[PDB]
């Protein structure tokens, strides 16, 4: 339990944990530890030192950077509000070769990955992630937790509700809005506005019943 | 009306403009003014001066390069031609992060996105939009005015007419004729020649009628 | 046949080494000489000295690193191993702008081209092709000769066998295997495991027999 001082701390030991330690890696930044649900180890070289209950401890001994790195977006969402109360700070995860628009509105815990565009005035909710590849063009509004994935794209004008999950490749046409907790599948291709809490699936992408 | 000098003038104020106006910066351009047929402002900070009839007063004052940031292809292409008659030169906006090939021939006006890459001996029409994160492979040939949406992709050898839109996320395969004026909907996957003024849409991209 | 020393023999004189010389090159390497079928000429200012009979000649005058700029993934392993059995290096061709993973392990012979991105833990065989716009999300395996597309997209833990070839703008989910010598079309998105030597297409990818 012998850490540096100053590097930030992992929420999550899995793989999109390890894209995160290479994102923060590439811009200079040291990641400190991992907590993982599973407490047994090291992720690319950065020791797990426990579990969520690991994290008052290292509090205490002056680490107060935080990333959460869990691809489950309800997940994500409640250990990010933990993390929190627990007097850590939610640090973003940029990709240096991201481009993300000067008049874009961040939020914090958010993941911006490797080959990212996000266009002008696009809002990006607290603990998004905009997963590898991805596009988001301009006026865009993305909730809070919500993950667009690899090489996925909106756009311009789609606003895309909590928690919502769009696959890889899935693209949204301009204007539409994706209500909350939806999943969009693996190339889905959205041309009306979906509601909360449903998945679509297909071009164009249809909701699926049971 | 009070204007610095040097900088561009951009026909057009809408969330096309925003992405061109930031592109231009992000070179180290200045940004002049906006002309818009909505003559009511600003548009990220560069005020609207009035709308078209405002060209030659813009002209007089010294100021000879523009760009057309209006999506429309056919609009676009008359108001490249009438900045021209009006004793502009149409400047390309290219932004950093774009990888234009060195043996690729670029016209004037062009739009050429973050995230881009235009690999060997394309050729890119005047006032062509290459939107964000979009692909185009080697030996391409795009046409004056056409629009490649964001996150499309035309693999080697692709032609595609004057004023055709590809919407975000289509595709094309290597060797494949796009006709002018032609419209592929968001997502489609083009596997055979189009002729001029369809709509296609689909996996694999299919003419719809009425 | 009189060239410098110290560059890069291509094998193949297509569009896909015009790609390739050019990624050499904005990487500052000097391509020498290329070997093609044809042995008629240049490509983008390179010489064509012969056809592969030429080979020996090239290695006693000095030149001992190559590429096989080949798109046929059978043929171009043959040719891999012909140029080793002549005393021939492969190289890599990585363009500048491609982001590839420091735990990243590459093969020889490989073409990353621009705007790729390779994440954490990812394995790419011996000539391999990750082509313009593609993402290899992490823990993927890319077997010896395959071809991912342009602008198509692996999420996590997609293991892709030999010489199996993805189209333009293929999708492949979390966690699938796709057997060697296997084809996915244009835009084929794979939700399940596919075998050998099979051709699968469509939103969802399936197989098509005769
Ligand atoms: C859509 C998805 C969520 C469905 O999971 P599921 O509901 O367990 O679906 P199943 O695997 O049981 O398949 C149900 C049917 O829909 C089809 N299907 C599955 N995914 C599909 C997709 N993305 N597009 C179109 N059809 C799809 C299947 O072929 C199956 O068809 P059948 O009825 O003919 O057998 C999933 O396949 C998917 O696309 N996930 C995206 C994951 C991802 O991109 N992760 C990246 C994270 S960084
Ligand atoms: C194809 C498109 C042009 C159609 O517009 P439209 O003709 O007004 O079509 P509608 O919205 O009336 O839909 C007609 C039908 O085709 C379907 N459809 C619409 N767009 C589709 C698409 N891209 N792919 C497949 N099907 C599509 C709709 O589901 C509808 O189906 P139904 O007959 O079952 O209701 C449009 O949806 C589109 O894809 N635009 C791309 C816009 C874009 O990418 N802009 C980026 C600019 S930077
Ligand atoms: C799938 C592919 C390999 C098929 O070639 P093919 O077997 O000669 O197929 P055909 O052109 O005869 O078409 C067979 C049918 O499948 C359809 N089809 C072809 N390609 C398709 C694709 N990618 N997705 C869905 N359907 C497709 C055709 O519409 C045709 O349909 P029909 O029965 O209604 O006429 C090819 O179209 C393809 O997608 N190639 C990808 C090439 C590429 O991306 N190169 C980039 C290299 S860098
Ligand atoms: C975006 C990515 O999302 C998902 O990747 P992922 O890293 O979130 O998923 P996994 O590789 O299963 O790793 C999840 C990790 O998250 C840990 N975990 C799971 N629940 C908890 C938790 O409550 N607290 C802590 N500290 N850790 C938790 C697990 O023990 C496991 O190590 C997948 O859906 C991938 O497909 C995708 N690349
Ligand atoms: C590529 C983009 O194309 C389109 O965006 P856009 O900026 O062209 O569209 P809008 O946001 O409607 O803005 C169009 C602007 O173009 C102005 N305009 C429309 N016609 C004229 C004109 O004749 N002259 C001038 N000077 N301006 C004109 C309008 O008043 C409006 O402000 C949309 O299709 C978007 O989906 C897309 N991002
Ligand atoms: C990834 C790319 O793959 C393919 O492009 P490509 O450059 O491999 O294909 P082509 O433009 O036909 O060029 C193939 C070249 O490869 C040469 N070639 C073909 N066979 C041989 C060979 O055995 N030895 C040598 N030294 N050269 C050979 C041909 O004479 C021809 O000049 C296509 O499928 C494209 O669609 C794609 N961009
Ligand atoms: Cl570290
Ligand atoms: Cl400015
Ligand atoms: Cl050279
Ligand atoms: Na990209």
């Amino acid at each position: 339990a012998s850490l540096a001082i100053g590097g930030v701390v992992i929420i999550g030991g899995g793989g999109h944990a390890k894209v995160v330690i290479e994102s923060l890696r590439a811009c200079g930044e040291t990641v400190a530890a991992i907590v993982d649900a599973d407490p047994t180890r090291a992720v690319l070289g950065v020791p797990v030192v426990g579990d969520d209950l690991a994290l008052p401890m290292l509090r205490e001994q002056g680490l107060s950077r935080l990333f959460v790195a869990i691809g489950d977006n309800r997940l994500r969402q409640k250990l990010g509000r933990k993390a929190r109360d627990h007097g850590f700070s939610l640090v973003n995860a940029i990709h240096p070769s991201a481009v993300v628009s000067p008049s874009v509105r961040l939020g914090e815990g958010v993941a911006v990955m490797a080959g990212v565009a996000i266009n002008a005035d696009s809002w990006i909710g607290d603990l998004a992630i905009i997963n590898t590849g991805a596009v988001v063009d301009n006026d865009c509004r993305l909730g809070a937790a919500c993950h667009l994935g690899p090489a996925s794209a909106l756009a311009g004008g789609v606003s895309v509700g909590e928690r919502a999950f769009l696959g890889v490749g899935a693209r949204v046409i301009p204007g539409v809005t994706i209500g909350a907790d939806t999943i969009v599948g693996a190339g889905g291709v959205v041309v009306r506005d979906l509601p909360d809490s449903v998945l679509a699936i297909g071009v164009p992408a249809k909701i699926k019943g049971d």
